[PDB]
């Protein structure tokens, strides 16, 4: 299929780099009515931009014990991530904390190809710019999304009571959707549905 630059777009966000920072402390800054997290003279990170709920659970100033999922988001004034800010793990584990079976469906010749696999959770708090970020990723480089339109392209995460998050396939994930963060261990089930 023809696809317009706006899926080329979509697929270099999604097969770029990205990076886990694991227990940093994470300093509070605003500049401009924004509001950012920064680290330390010694740490040449990228900095994260954070949203109203992330404020919510932060404290005045410094904040040690963050995990953050960083993903360079191309320049202003100078580059910058978008959220993905949680806490790091309370509980010891020997290895993941769950294994929710991940069932990819994609349409092709007059039929549905069905893949299941597993994706091991390490995160009591995982945030969903990490699922959509890890899960597009795969399905790009080993499901070959984005080669052709996606039109209703769909990744529903279902949790054990019921309740799930979906990420439409045709848009980038909002940015006020990055700082949104679920319960690692209550995901019950993964879902793909595909062109
Ligand atoms: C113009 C625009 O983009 N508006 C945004 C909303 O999306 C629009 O409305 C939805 C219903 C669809 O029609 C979109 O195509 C349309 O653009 C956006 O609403 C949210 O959209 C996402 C997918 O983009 C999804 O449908 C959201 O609903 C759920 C979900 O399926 O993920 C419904 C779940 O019940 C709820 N789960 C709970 C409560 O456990 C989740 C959950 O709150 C989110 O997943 C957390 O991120 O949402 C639907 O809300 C809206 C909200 O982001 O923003 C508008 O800008
Ligand atoms: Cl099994």
């Amino acid at each position: 299929e023809n696809v317009t630059k706006d899926i080329f777009d979509l697929r270099d966000y999604y097969s770029g780099a990205s990076k886990e920072l694991k227990n940093v402390t994470g300093y509070r800054y605003s500049k401009g009515g924004k509001h950012y997290l920064i680290f330390d003279a010694h740490q040449a990170f990228t900095r994260i931009q954070i949203f109203g709920k992330d404020i919510e659970r932060l404290k005045a100033r410094k904040n040690p014990g963050l995990d953050i999922f960083v993903v360079k988001e191309a320049e202003n004034r100078t580059v910058f991530s978008y959220g993905g800010v949680t806490k790091k793990n309370q509980g010891a584990y020997y290895d993941y904390l769950n294994a929710p079976k991940f069932v990819i469906k994609k349409e092709v010749d007059a039929g549905v190809y069905t893949h299941v696999k597993r994706h091991y959770i390490y995160k009591e708090e995982v945030s969903l710019k990490e699922l959509d970020f890890k899960l597009r990723q795969y399905l790009i480089q080993n499901f070959d999304l984005y080669k052709k339109f996606p039109k209703d392209s769909k990744i529903k995460v279902i949790m054990k009571d019921g309740g799930y998050y979906t990420f439409e396939l045709n848009k980038k994930l909002q940015p006020h959707r990055m700082s949104d963060v679920i319960d690692g261990r209550n995901i019950e089930k993964m879902e793909a549905n595909i062109r």
